[PDB]
């Protein structure tokens, strides 16, 4: 499996087009439960390899290839056919830092 | 002029695959304001064409006679993305502050988000 809320996936973000974050790679799910349980789509957040930006949250300890960041101005919703493995869930803590980024990010306090 | 956080644009989402919305059509900006002043791309959520009256919690719904659109609309806060601003056309209207309030609260529900 059920894809959940702080699930990291692999999924193919290609193609974009010019100042969008690209090219299959992982995300995390910022989706809620009830959408991810039943909708065909979910909405994700982009993460790529490594300041101090308040829309970034980085993370080291998760599986991941190397120290990441997760780009809270960086997101959206894919078809769940999109997504491939699955590699990791980011901890509670981890998951207040992502939704306070976002906050920020779309402007909603 | 400057992109501003409740503006409706027309814009390119193709191509896009199953389930997400593609198409050109009118979308709103949801990014904070400095972003869409400084940053190269927004953050939009998708909208369509009213096909029903329906009570979904993700959904806000737009009149086609208070704003300038060719239909009943409703706004998907399900369907997000963070666009090249090259990808906007047209501005072709902005929503009052009391719709924007109902976005907002679609949008915590959408993304797990609640205070």
């Amino acid at each position: 499996d059920p894809i959940r809320r702080g699930d990291v996936y692999l999924a193919d973000l290609s193609p974009v087009q010019g100042s969008e974050q690209g090219g299959v790679r992982p995300v995390v799910i910022i989706q809620n439960d009830t959408g991810n349980k039943y909708s065909p789509t979910v909405i994700v957040a982009a993460i790529t390899g490594r300041a101090k930006i308040p829309t970034h949250v980085e993370i080291e300890k998760y599986k991941l290839d190397k120290d990441s960041v997760i780009l809270l101005e960086q997101i959206r919703t894919l078809d769940k056919k999109r997504l491939k493995e699955k590699l990791t869930y980011l901890s509670d803590d981890k998951m207040k830092e992502v939704d306070n980024a976002l906050m920020i990010s779309l402007g909603l306090n």
